[PDB]
């Protein structure tokens, strides 16, 4: 397990998402079921040249998972998956211009729900979670684990649990003042008016 720091403008951008209060919440699942819809429309186009990508999983699709007693809400897809690399640093740096931009327009007055148009929609997750756990996998690489409960630090490790294939899970370790987001008639309303247009089956599995 290797631990680093998150680049300052990250770091800013969590604590404000942390401690800024603001009631529309809901968003942060538009969020990361658009990243998720990103990672899976580009392993459909590279399986378009390379159709051996698809070796892994050929079903591209969403899954929503709420655990009331663990009190989490997992969101998985089949989609490309991250590297280590992806994870340490070339996704970072992407979002640090994103991220800056952001924090300049929620001056000039823009509001939090506008954080997917910069790119680090994903970050929207500490809207509703204490810690986020994100397992993930990509052809080219191992299995990976990334952890963050913010205060400035994140966690990557290979993953031993069990094989993924490939794609991304990202486990939301949720607020106590948070648990309606496990709830089925509460996710089904946020899926429907936030993400209605996905180009992939988002199921909701529903708790026995
Ligand atoms: C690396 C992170 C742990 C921390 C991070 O900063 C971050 C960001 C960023 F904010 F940078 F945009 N985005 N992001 C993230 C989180 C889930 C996914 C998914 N469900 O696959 C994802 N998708 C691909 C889509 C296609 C791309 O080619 C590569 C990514 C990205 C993360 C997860």
């Amino acid at each position: 397990v290797e631990t680093f720091a998150f680049q300052a403008e990250i770091a800013q951008l969590m604590s404000l998402i942390i401690n800024t209060f603001y009631s529309n919440k809901e968003i942060f699942l538009r969020e990361l079921i658009s990243n998720s819809s990103d990672a899976l429309d580009k392993i459909r186009y590279e399986s378009l040249t390379d159709p051996s990508k698809l070796d892994s999983g050929k079903e591209l699709h969403i899954n929503l998972i709420p655990n009331k007693q663990d009190r989490t809400l997992t969101i998985v897809d089949t989609g490309i998956g991250m590297t280590k690399a992806d994870l340490i640093n070339n996704l970072g740096t992407i979002a640090k211009s994103g991220t800056k931009a952001f924090m300049e327009a929620l001056q000039a007055g823009a509001d939090i729900s506008m954080i997917g148009q910069f790119g680090v929609g994903f970050y929207s997750a500490y809207l509703v979670a204490e810690k986020v756990t994100v397992i993930t996998k990509h052809n080219d690489d191992e299995q990976y684990a990334w952890e963050s409960s913010a205060g400035g630090s994140f966690t990557v490790r290979t993953d031993t649990g069990e094989p993924m294939g490939r794609g991304t899970k990202v486990i939301l370790h949720l607020k106590e003042d948070q648990t309606e987001y496990l709830e089925e008639r509460r996710i089904k309303e946020i899926v429907k008016k936030h993400s209605q247009f996905i180009g992939y089956p988002i199921t909701l599995f529903v708790e026995k």
